[PDB]
């Protein structure tokens, strides 16, 4: 099953959620995010955070449209989003997808990025999504990707430590059992030259950004 979380970032950086709706995909709203869900026509099963960020009318509008909507509050020491993720990881879905993850405040995004770290610990696919990016972290292993018709760039960035024996295949910029040192931006702006591409490394935490220039 799939769980989709919509955090409270600005709506303009968020994709069409509609096309992400499916019979095996539950939704949950976080902060303004639950408001975003209602506008799109999706009702959250649960909602996390408080209302000090949502408007008077906005609250009424939610209540009218979702009376039995339960809202779990945070403890100021854990982000609303951060809290929603525990609820979702617990459910153990094959995939968690988060939206409203980018915005004006950089801290916001930088945070969400750390959230992905909690996902490798639980070996559960956690993909972050916005209008032009798909972020995902991977532990050592061997992974396949398909060419993306709308986003042509695929970047790789080391996380906790150095990346060991990184191999890229089906990419414009190949790599064979390469050692990527922490902080390196060599593996940014790559592309797929085939229909399927493969990448793999033996040690470290790798980040993968698939993007577009619009
Ligand atoms: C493994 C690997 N991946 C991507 C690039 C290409 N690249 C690196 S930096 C950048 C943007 C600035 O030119 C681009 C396109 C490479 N050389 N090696
Ligand atoms: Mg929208
Ligand atoms: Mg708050």
């Amino acid at each position: 099953k799939t769980i989709n979380i919509v955090a409270g970032g600005p709506k303009n950086l968020i994709p069409d959620l509609t096309g992400y709706t499916d019979e095996h995909t539950l939704w949950i709203g976080v902060d303004k995010g639950t408001v975003t869900l209602l506008d799109a026509g999706i009702i959250p099963v649960e909602a996390f955070g408080d209302f000090d960020s949502i408007t008077e009318q906005e609250r009424r509008r939610i209540e009218k449209a979702a009376p039995a909507l339960h809202v779990y509050q945070a403890e100021k020491d854990q982000t609303d989003l951060d809290l929603a993720l525990d609820w979702a990881l617990e459910k153990q879905p094959d995939i968690i997808q988060i939206f409203g993850i980018t915005g004006g405040r950089a801290d916001h995004f930088l945070g969400n990025i750390q959230l992905l770290y909690k996902g490798v610990k639980t070996n559960i696919k956690i993909r972050l999504i916005d209008k032009q990016n798909h972020i995902q972290m991977f532990p050592p292993g061997e992974y396949d990707i398909e060419k993306d018709e709308n986003k042509r760039y695929i970047s790789f960035i080391p996380f906790s430590e150095d990346i060991h024996e990184l191999t890229l295949t089906g990419f414009k910029y190949p790599l064979n059992n390469c050692h990527i040192t922490l902080g390196s931006t060599l593996c940014i702006s790559n592309e797929l030259i085939h229909s399927r591409g493969t990448f793999s490394f033996v040690k470290g935490i790798l980040i993968m950004i698939r993007s577009t220039d619009l």
